[PDB]
Parts: structure tokens; sequence; C-alpha cells
């Protein structure tokens, strides 16, 4: 619902902070210049201002030490618990890498096909579509 | 407003220097944002991919034409599946954005982190009191009717 994972990944010495809301299977990543506190509190800021952030799981706590990402948690709600997707997404951007120029724009098309991509089975919906299920529905319970 | 779900407005407006790309959800008056140097195409085609990977976008409206031009954009577009848009909402978010973002300027350290809490403010905004609802919230409720 409102609980996601924050996570950074290296790839052509560059760092892809991603973002998945655990239970739809919706991504959001985006290529920083370096792994910081100032970069993770914006992140944090964007993410919370556009879908319901709560708590925010990570497998590196040290990320969250700072107290540039304490103070836009504070400011914007959110709550931390101390104490695939990934895979995939190199994997996507494996594929999609000599369709442009630059890794920004590779990890965006990455995210795109990620989302897009429809589960042939049980379920057939899309993960973009899941997430915005998922917070109507929560919205309507709530009403 | 009224209409379709997947209809966007974008433009870009100037502060402390930057560049703010601001993009509005038509239908709803949800807001999504970023500070850059300048305008340039690589910019817009940019943010237009992450705003694609996110939301259902069908058709982009922009106030200047010239900055849809740009090959890089086109060449974004085609990828996505975006096409352009032809032909007081909108006109209100711009100036809004701005009054908010000064209000909580000082508040904070670098623009974008003003910019970003400006957004959250306006997504978060409780309109229509009893009954009312949020940019935000209206925004998925539109899209996950729209199957």
């Amino acid at each position: 619902p409102g609980i996601w994972q924050l996570d950074c990944t290296h790839l052509e010495g560059k760092v892809i902070l991603v973002a998945v809301h655990v239970a739809s299977g919706y991504i959001e990543a985006e290529v920083i210049p370096a792994e910081t506190g100032q970069e993770t509190a914006y992140f944090l800021l964007k993410l919370a201002g556009r879908w319901p952030v709560k708590t925010v799981h990570t497998d590196n706590g040290s990320n969250f030490t700072s107290t540039t990402v304490k103070a836009a948690c504070w400011w914007a709600g959110i709550k931390q618990e101390f104490g695939s997707m990934n895979k995939e997404l190199k994997k996507i951007i494996g594929q999609v890498r000599d369709q442009a120029e630059h890794l920004k724009t590779a990890v965006q098309m990455a995210v795109f096909i990620h989302n897009k991509k429809r589960k042939g089975g049980i379920g057939g919906y899309s993960a973009g579509e899941r997430i915005v299920d998922i917070i109507a529905t929560d919205i309507q319970t709530k009403e």
C-alpha cells in the first residue's frame, strides 16, 4: 500500500537509485552523480509528493543515516524499518542499452518497459496499473 | 477539468537562474516537476520518458511548439507512443507553484528541494472540503477508473 523499498546499484561507474512499490512491483529509478544523503533525501521527497509513501525499506541501512534524509522523512511523514526487480532491471537495461545515447535515458526506457510489461497469465495486469489500482482501492475504502 | 485521462500539459518556468520543468495532468490538477540547468530538447525528452513510464501518457500539450521540435524529443515521443496535443486550471498551477515555492524557499537549502516540497504540498492539498479530494487522489482515481 504505502510500503516501498529503496536501494542503489552501480552501472558504468554511475549510481542508479531504484525505488520499488513492494505490493505492485512498480519501479521508479534515477541515475545520480554518486550515493549521497542529499540525493536520497531529494529522491524521497519526489516519491512522496507522487504516491502515498509511509514506509521505506532498504538493504543498506546506512543509506538513511544522514540528517538530510531524516529531515526529509520527518517532513514528508515517512518512516523506515530498522533491520527480482533489481536483477530484472539490469537485464532490461542491457537489452535497451544500444537504443539510447546515455545510461540515464536507457534506465528510464527500461523502467518504462518494466512498468508496462503484461503478465500473460493469472491477473493479466502491469505493475503500473497495479499500483494505481491498489492506491485507488485504498482511497475508496477510507472515504 | 473537461477531459481525457492521457492528456498532460508541459512547460518551463524560470527561477534563481535555473529552469523548472512542470507537467500537469489536466484532468486532475496533479503536478510533476524537476529543476534543470536550462531548456534543452534532451531535458524535455528525458522528462517525458520518466513521465510516460509511470502514467498512461497519450498526448502532451505545450504553450510553445518549439519545445517539441527537437529531434531528441521526437525520438522519445516516438519510442514511448506519445503524440502532441493539438488545441483556467493549468494557468493557475504554474503561478500557485511559485507561490508555494516562495513560502517554503527559506525552509530549504537548494531550490530543487523547495520545488519538490511545493509539489508535495500542491498534490496533497485537499480541495472541495466535505467530500473533496487532493490532486494526487484525483489522478489515481481517474487512471484506475479507465481500466
